[PDB]
């Protein structure tokens, strides 16, 4: 049943199943993962899973659970300090020995420097949606928005001020525009190319560009 779609935070006993739906729904067909072919369906990635059970471990992801307890969808989100060494992401980044991973990585941590959002709203931390995904079995029935919704009141009942999303992909650009979040930062794929003048993202449509976007909440 398509209906009855329960929204709870992920805890331990649900990060198996949590990571098994993106392996089997989301890792794959992600606008950047696609275009450098990442991965495929079922077989996942070490760094993907990686930063997903990180991220689980922040304790404010959220799940859609339908009625025989299958995951309808998720919000990753994690939590970002401004205290944190920006350092670390050079390592990370220098780092890396998935030639294609370090691509996706980079192109972030690059846009990334372009702004501060943690000075330019005073704040010391920042909630962020990584990853928004629903099962293809429960479309059209509103739940990346809702889950999105629901991020934002587990958001604010935390204390956060500020939410934030580097959205590489066309959906989630929209869903979190009709929620209130402002592109800060944005690119073209078809602008971002290398030393030859080619691309280093071909995506497909409808996706064009990378948006960081955030939201303030209170």
């Amino acid at each position: 049943k398509l209906n009855n779609i329960r929204f709870e935070t992920i805890s331990s006993k649900y990060y198996d199943d949590v990571i098994e739906h993106l392996r089997q729904t989301f890792f794959a067909d992600e606008p950047l993962n696609k275009a450098v072919n990442l991965t495929r369906p079922g077989q996942g990635h070490p760094l993907l899973e990686q930063h997903s059970l990180s991220t689980l471990k922040d304790n404010v992801s959220i799940m859609a659970i339908s009625n025989d307890g299958d995951i309808a969808g998720v919000a990753l989100n994690g939590i970002l300090y401004g205290n944190t060494d920006i350092e670390k992401s050079r390592e990370k980044l220098n780092e890396i020995q998935d030639e294609s991973f370090k691509k996706i990585f980079k192109l972030l941590y690059e846009q990334n420097l372009k702004i501060n959002l943690f000075k330019q709203f005073d704040v010391d931390k920042i909630f962020e949606i990584r990853i928004l995904s629903v099962d293809s079995r429960f479309r059209g029935k509103g739940l990346a928005k809702k889950l999105i919704e629901k991020s934002e009141e587990l958001a604010l009942d935390r204390g956060f001020q500020v939410m934030k999303t580097d959205a590489t992909g066309a959906f989630s650009q929209r869903v979190v525009s009709s929620l209130g979040f402002i592109t800060k930062c944005e690119i073209n794929y078809t602008d971002y190319l290398d030393e030859n003048g080619e691309q280093i993202f071909v995506v497909d449509p409808p996706h064009e560009k990378l948006k960081i976007m955030c939201k303030v909440i209170n």
